[PDB]
RNA sequence: UGAAGAGUUUGAUCAUGGCUCAGAUUGAACGCUGGCGGCAGGCCUAACACAUGCAAGUCGAACGGUCCGGAAGAAGCUUUCUU
């Protein structure tokens, strides 16, 4: 069934009226890997609880990247806040070329080949939120037609 | 068919920005150590001063003499001497 992959996971700590309380931050994608991806970021006073509280969220807000023979349909470049996201399809054999972040979305997504870069900030945080977007963009010939 | 970044200026955050890191290479040197073989390679620093040896000849099918060698003569032998 799904699949889960901890892209990151962060202390994130704050000063308050009586001292510091530790909150901890986890990012996760949820995916089958025939076409659903799933981000999923939730916080919580202990890391499994978080990581668990994320799996849940990925779940809730998922995409049906349109892949084909592996690949995506048209290169696409996404721009969240001051991070970028470029991917560009490639022939098969090529393999998933991308940062951590980018690729455990894609592998999960079912894509089997790809060239990718990231632009702009590095964040891992707004780095995904990025890559699913532009997974959203995704449209094929079929959808284009039909839609014009 | 071709592009992963990370650490550090905050109490914490974001941005700007400088510095820094794992790799590969070098007709190298230095330290500890060191068995064999093949191929390759060796003043990268003063045109500073230099002992000693060595770094171009070849032709008598161009011509007259010495040095080295062979052969034949005048002689009984030797010396000497001739071609």
């Amino acid at each position: 069934e799904l699949q889960e992959k901890l892209i990151a996971v962060n202390r994130v700590s704050k000063t308050v009226k009586g001292g510091r309380i530790f909150s901890f931050t986890a990012l996760t994608v949820v995916g089958d890997g025939n076409g659903r991806v799933g981000f999923g970021y939730g916080k919580a006073r202990e890391v499994p609880a978080a990581i668990q509280k994320a799996m849940e969220k990925a779940r809730r807000n998922m995409i049906n990247v349109a892949l084909n023979n592996g690949t995506l349909q048209h290169p696409v470049k996404g721009v969240h806040t001051g991070s970028r996201v470029f991917m560009q399809p490639a022939s098969e054999g090529t393999g998933i070329i991308a940062g951590g972040a980018m690729r455990a979305v894609l592998e999960v997504a079912g894509v089997h080949n790809v060239l990718a870069k990231a632009y702009g900030s590095t964040n891992p945080i707004n780095v995904v939120r990025a890559t699913i977007d532009g997974l959203e963009n995704m449209n094929s010939p079929e959808m284009v037609a039909a839609k014009r």
